């Protein structure tokens, strides 16, 4: 380990073995000075125009943090394609991570004039949170994950986190912590870092969509040998009166037909339109939003649980907040158009789950009588019903890997809501920091802490290596399938490539749902 | 194997060895040719006066297919009664099926002459879906499954399945599946079929009743030391103001008791009374009934969710799409007559599920102030909630047994609403189909396929050996029990047994749950 | 390995074995960063001048590479002198490559003043295409390959390739690669990089002239014992009329001699004198040009197929785009005047080979008769027949030594036009880039990758060592033999060495067939 010696090489492929794919990345990233090495408090009140339902107190911290929870991170379109279009599954099995080659740079700024050159004895610090006795801040889909494209040289995001509040201020219960109270491994230019983690047993994630539908499971040519009511009054002309009629479900009558099964739960979304002509003319993204309320605050049930986006033929429709939505390259941060971002859509579960802009179903609402006509009652919102069978929302090329399953006492199908895998020992945090370094003290001795320091950054290769079990599609489906496809016609530039200026782009959301199963 | 040698005897019997009952049972078998040998696209749309919630797309196939999903295939009635007068709960184990004594035959029509012959060297396919790769169209309470007589012939039931559609269209994802696919075995007279297969394991059949109700759970004769808001408002006269009383729940008060469970999930149905004076007049069946939202189209939750059919002294009273109705003999198909048709009832679950025609609940509506009185909503959807407790819904000896679990990310508790015991790998389906036979072919070669075919059909005999396991009861109750019973004084006929004209008949639906069991 | 050792030594020699020579050969590199280390899109359509001949759509990288593929590489004037004088042929057998004493410079650029310093811990990344991935991009002639001259420091070329294209547009089979993608070696100064690499097996180049002709193989002395047709009519006078007689090739005969063989393939070129007055005065380069026509654009078939350049007497004649033609030292990159570059000549070949501006040949063009004279046709394009034998385009010292052949179901005598040896699976493409260093990054996380670098280039030594094998001639030829020699009497300078300047020139093209063989 030298100043002179490479701790590490540039690791980038994939390689695929049977019943598994191994993918490796590598990127060059860069590390500032956060906070001015300082642990801040941070708040937000109800003051000025911010509303309740965004206040929160938590820590800014000097340090950051490596994520590559984004499948973007360790598969290139292509192989996100390999994967997609011949399995119907996948799963992640273990992961190495490895920081190397790593060089601390001090800025020196003397009129108008900037100087940048190493620092040859520097130390940055690493750890991992694998007791996880930090707050878990991966998984809320924040920015800062390795670059899609392998050239692109990122800068790690800053790590900080929330506690409880009330209102702006801090609580009883609210806690702090300090990152430099844990074993850190510290790093000169020379020395590297690395470790293993094993994923625990998940299930395969579903990448294929059904070629049946709950209420289409029977046969179409035979009878059922079990009777509904089918008639309740007579219809021989004027003297209709009450009577009693049964029939058997049969082909024409599938809508009557008795069933084992019920289309999965349902919390029900406002829609709305891309024709924006169709949609009412008022503001109501929020006032018509779906909703929780937690201890006094709202928040957005975004994307909450899977619904298909919309039914047949009406793709221009979609929940105003359950759906996951990119940004297109370059997307403004607010009121980006919509021909800036990129729409997802779970249309491929219609097939067993409740359409997310309708009702669940009907149901029975007062006793009829004689004198009383029966009436019946809408249901929005339907929670779990045995018999139940559902799917999971998908996962996306540039969406989300996993979540770390919330520490409580219980909970239900702990499936992330925005997608992917929940785990109760998730990857662990990795946490990064440039060691301070005090510019020259004073010659004279005095309590108060440095606050002058050398100005510096670090800069270093960063690697990440998983394996993925694959389930092998087994159909004996006659006809072909369908296929995620590049485009054929000529176009100006390439689906997944650079600009003309050097800018790489994805065009395009990629979920992982072509092939089909039966149910 | 020859043309003079039975490839196989008649089993046909039960035995009782403790733990275990097997039950063994033969049929004898009728196959025709089925779409003159070919596959067809089925469909259909919404045009004519077809609603759309019948739409639906799928193929009819040349192939038929073997059922015994339904106990009385297995069970006589003197077994059943057995069975269910001295078990707590029973399972299925493992089965051995077989197809033997295989005759096919042609027939020749020649000038309103008809004669059948054998065909001493044609073949019929069988094979088994063990891969589960073809759509499970059992587990629809379809007819065609074995007879509950012995000594009746059957006709095979034809393979059919559906797909995705779109109205009366078919969609990209919509599958087709040919069963010549798929390796088969060929049998001549002479060759016989057989194989084995062992039930996954699932949780014993509740065949009891509770003996106890969820909120009859205390001791009568201690009170509680917790206490519970009993007064709101003084009582002295008319200067009655606010106050706050609190008093311990005991012998008198068991409806205000803390208690630790709740009762099990619900989903109202109209109700509607056997005593049709009683009903409103009007046709209400589709309109108030029970229903599901699904892509666009509506389905009758049928029998849904498991319920109590009707409270204390209400047997006249049954929700009008939430229990389980077969037929007697030969009752019509269509508006068949309420004397015509058996309804079952899940009467003995009053005691831990809701009762399917009333609220599950009261639960608050808002916040009340010296101002504002307070009010309470009907609950009457209620999905799944901590501390819930639930009964499932009863098998009968002509009900189903099990139903194919689908194949999807998540579902709460699958057992079957039919009825029976859900299954990930259930028995699996077993297609049969006579192997064409060209009549001549040209004497000058054509390109089309053959359309000619010789015209046969084959018949014999298909066993089916089921081992359950048995549970027996441990009860200390001191007096005696409730047991199914033949009558005892004179009839016109002998109840499960034939007519004067040979016909079989199961007088009434014969439920499970005789004994009983403490909560 | 460390900052104060170096990491390899110069070797740069020759050593003759037998049927062996080994080169030897080190030089100086500098890398500069490419495309501000980005990947960029590059097109050029049909809009302003641009004609359709000419677009195209690839990309260019941040990537260098190493380029050895032209003989001057490894050996010296001398070298090549005792190869060809002595050998009837040779072949590259197996080769060992090294990078090392690597050192990244930093330029700190302030107030017109410019620095340069180590910077000690930066790296330079280093890969081979050892399984081909990449878009072969050597084998085209490009600049950029080792010097011919030791003491000269040289330039890495960038690397840039093409998919493609449609006009200025891409279409869906366009290819985007990102050479990040592949494992790669990182050094720092310290570290060194090596591999080895064996030819496939390969036929000795003929460095040899044919001593024969096709046409004069046979005894000049004897004659033949087979007859052709030598006369058709007769010659007594007027009253000639037609008549069939016959002849036995002799000495004075040989054109009419019955033969084995027939000359090599021919695709006609424009002739061109290097007298221009004897030139037609037009501008016939482009318009005169012989090409091939590829999906919608023409190409110069430059030089096309292996034709002699001229026949007996005419030096200054040679065909306008079928020989290889260098610049002499310091010749402009357009429109060079003749007295700067220097035009190579396939004489050699006349003895096998079609004359690369005469026809193939003549053949009948019509069916003759008594009514009827007979008509010949001229042949200018004449592909593979049966009996041709050819000779391959000589290789020269200063010109390339082989081309990756195209991956194609099928291609005819795959020795690259441009001269040398074709393989499968060639000297594989060795890629490097200087890894970006960030200058600082802003204090507060941004989304955006980083734009800012650190100014760095690097340099250091490469090596090559190959080692050939040589056919040694045997020939029993008793009069001396054509060698090439320096030239005799004074001179201002020595050809194949430096300036009064200190630069190094080749004032001539060498071939590589002196010595001569029988056919
Ligand atoms: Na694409
Ligand atoms: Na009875
Ligand atoms: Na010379």
């Amino acid at each position: 380990d030298g100043v002179g010696s490479s701790s590490g090489n540039w690791h980038c492929d994939s390689t695929w073995l049977g019943d598994r794919v191994i993918t490796t990345s590598t990127r060059t990233w860069a590390l500032p000075t956060y906070n001015n090495h300082l642990y801040k408090q941070i708040s937000n009140g109800t003051s000025g125009g911010a509303t309740n339902d965004n206040t929160y107190f938590g820590y800014s911290t000097p340090w950051g943090y490596f994520d590559f929870n984004r499948f973007h991170c360790h598969f290139s379109p292509r192989d996100w394609q390999r994967l997609i279009n011949n399995n119907w599954g996948f799963r992640p099995k273990r992961l190495s991570f490895k920081l190397f080659n790593i060089q601390v740079k001090e800025v020196t700024q003397n009129e108008g004039t900037k100087t940048i050159a190493n620092n040859l004895t520097s130390t940055i610090q690493v750890f991992t949170d694998s007791e996880y006795q930090l707050p878990y801040v991966l998984g809320s889909a924040h920015q800062g994950c390795l670059p899609p494209f392998p050239a692109d040289v990122f800068m790690i995001p800053q790590y900080g986190y929330l506690t409880l509040n009330n209102g702006s201020q801090a609580v009883g219960r609210s806690s702090f912590y300090c990152l430099e109270y844990f074993p850190s491994q510290m790093l000169r230019t020379g020395n590297n870092f690395q470790f293993t983690y094993t994923f625990e047993d998940v299930p395969f994630h579903s990448s294929y969509a059904h070629s049946q539908s709950l209420d289409r499971l029977m046969n179409p040519l035979i009878d059922q040998y079990l009777y509904y009511l089918s008639r309740t009054q007579t219809t021989g002309g004027t003297a209709n009166t009450q009577t009693l009629g049964f029939s058997q479900g049969g082909p024409n009558t599938m809508a009557n037909q008795a069933k084992n099964w019920l289309p999965g739960p349902c919390y029900r979304q406002q829609r709305v339109s891309t024709t924006t002509g169709q949609n009412n003319n008022s503001n109501f993204a929020w006032t018509a939003g779906t909703k929780y309320h937690l201890n006094g605050r709202n928040s957005l049930a975004n994307p909450g649980i899977a619904m298909a986006t919309h039914k047949d033929d009406e793709e221009r429709f979609f929940p105003s907040n359950g759906i996951l939505i990119f940004g297109k390259q370059n997307a403004a941060r607010d009121n980006a158009d919509y021909s800036d971002v990129m729409l997802t859509s779970e249309e491929e579960i219609k097939t067993t789950n409740p359409v997310a802009t309708e009702e669940y179903g009907i149901v029975a609402d007062n006793l009829q009588q004689q004198n009383t006509a029966p009436q019946i009652g809408t249901v929005n919102s339907q929670g779990a019903l045995p018999g139940m069978v559902w799917q999971n929302r998908d996962v996306y090329l540039q969406g989300p890997i996993w979540a770390k399953i919330p520490h409580t006492d219980g909970n239900f199908h702990p499936s992330p809501l925005m997608g992917g895998f929940g785990l109760k020992h998730p990857p662990p945090q990795i946490l990064i920091k440039n060691t301070p370094v005090p510019a020259d003290p004073p010659t004279t001795f005095n309590q108060s802490k440095l606050n002058s320091f050398i100005t510096q950054y670090s800069t270093g290769q960063v690697s990440v290596e998983i394996e993925w079990e694959l389930q092998k599609e087994n159909s004996k489906r006659w006809n072909p399938e369908i296929q995620y496809t590049s485009n054929y016609y000529k176009s100006t530039s390439v689906d997944f490539a650079v600009n003309t200026e050097g800018v790489y782009s994805e065009p395009r959301p990629i979920g992982t749902r072509y092939l089909t199963r039966n149910l």
